[PDB]
């Protein structure tokens, strides 16, 4: 749980709410710890500018090879929540991810998705059906995905929330995604070796494309340098499996 977090009480309220919702969804799963490189938990660094503070929590279950919740703060103003549930390819589940970035003046970016791992870039039929049933959410300020964002599903939300009502609507949609995802993980069956390979490739591709995110990289570089940032992005955030 998040009562021991040093960052949490200082983060944007939407970020606090979403972190609680994610922890609540994971709490009663068959969790084991997942050891990050160098058993990383808390880390802080500064070069010539602002300090970056990061808290990492990571778990695994039989269906999810790596469940990573990262909270971060740059200086006084910039707050970040990062979460990815990396599936075990044997079960063919999609990739849950979300990213929230907030400054003093409010949340600038809120993105969440259940991303495909199939070569045809479609979600499994059960997900399509369940997601369609939620209906189209209405948000006033949508943002267009960057070029490397071809990895995201047609259900991807990428917005700037315009008011508290939209903040709460976005959090609820993420809770709905997680409820669907946790349910489908109970009914998933181990796949064939050939299908497992296809899902593994989809996850590798997701990770390679997420590494092209310069907005993330530049934050890390300004606090820790180029070599540290490359190691962090490739080995901690978006590790390529074999
Ligand atoms: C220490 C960790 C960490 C940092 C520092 C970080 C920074 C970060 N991510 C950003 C955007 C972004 N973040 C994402 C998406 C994602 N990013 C993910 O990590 C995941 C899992 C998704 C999607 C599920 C996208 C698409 C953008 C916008 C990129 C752009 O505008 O070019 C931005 C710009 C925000 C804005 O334009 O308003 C910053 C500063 N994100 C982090 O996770
Ligand atoms: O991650």
């Amino acid at each position: 749980s998040l009562t021991n977090s040093s960052l949490m009480p200082t983060l944007n309220p939407m970020i606090q709410q979403l972190a609680l919702a994610i922890a609540a969804s994971w709490q009663s799963l068959p969790l084991k710890p997942y050891q990050l490189p160098e058993d990383l938990g808390y880390v802080e660094g500064r070069l010539e500018g602002e300090k970056l503070v990061i808290e990492n929590r990571c778990y695994q279950t039989p269906q999810f090879r790596k469940m990573h919740l990262e909270l971060a703060k740059v200086g006084k103003g910039l707050d970040i929540l990062h979460c990815v549930m990396f599936p075990e390819p044997l079960y063919g589940l999609p990739l849950f991810g979300c990213d929230i970035v907030a400054g003093p003046g409010g949340v600038s970016a809120a993105i969440a998705d259940l991303s495909p791992t199939q070569s045809d870039r479609q979600l499994p039929a059960a997900y399509q059906k369940s997601l369609a049933e939620l209906g189209q959410p209405e948000f006033e300020q949508q943002r267009e995905l960057p070029p490397w964002g071809e990895i995201f599903s047609e259900y991807c939300l990428f917005i700037r929330p315009s008011n508290v009502t939209e903040e709460e609507r976005f959090v609820q949609r993420v809770v709905d995604f997680l409820q669907i995802h946790c349910h489908q993980s109970i009914v998933a069956e181990p796949l064939s070796e050939a299908q497992t390979l296809e899902h593994r490739q989809g996850q590798i591709h997701y990770c390679q494309q997420q590494q092209k995110n310069d907005k993330t990289r530049r934050v890390l570089e300004k606090a820790f340098g180029e070599a540290w940032a490359e190691r962090y992005m490739s080995q901690v955030l978006f590790d390529v499996i074999q």
